[PDB]
């Protein structure tokens, strides 16, 4: 492992929201496959359910259009219609409190599922430990 295994409590049973700290966003996959955050509490593009492959291990799919959240090759967010290596997440507690989700394909080079101020997706080589972008918190629908 190239990471710790402090995990968050809760399950997977309902879907969520996953709302971002760092802008206050929540997390949004458009019908186009387009990623990116919204402070729009009614928006039909938040929900997600999570659902665990290993301990540990998370998809992150969209309950309104079916596709799974994924990172691509040079670091960018993307909705996938179908699951693959690219959209398995390592969720992780954070700062005993929040939950962050690690890259598992790009495990090594510490990219994550992130968000900035402006509501736009980092990219996964600008995330890092210690940031609030990476930073989120799973909400009930």
């Amino acid at each position: 492992h190239h990471h710790h295994f402090n995990l968050p409590p809760g399950n997977y049973k309902k879907p969520k929201l996953l709302y971002c700290s760092n802008g206050g966003h929540f997390l949004r996959i458009l019908p186009d496959g387009t990623v990116d955050g919204t402070r729009d509490r009614s928006d039909q593009h938040i929900q997600f359910q999570l659902s665990a492959e290993s301990v540990g291990e998370v998809y992150i799919k969209s309950t309104e259009t079916g596709q799974y959240l994924a990172m691509d090759t040079d670091g960018l967010l993307y909705g996938s219609q179908t699951p693959n290596e690219e959209c398995l997440f390592l969720e992780r507690l954070e700062e005993n409190h929040y939950n962050t989700y690690i890259s598992k394909k790009h495990a090594e080079k510490n990219w994550f599922v992130g968000l900035k101020k402006n509501g736009s997706c980092k990219r996964g080589p600008r995330t890092h430990y210690g940031q609030k972008a990476i930073l989120w918190l799973p909400l009930p629908v």
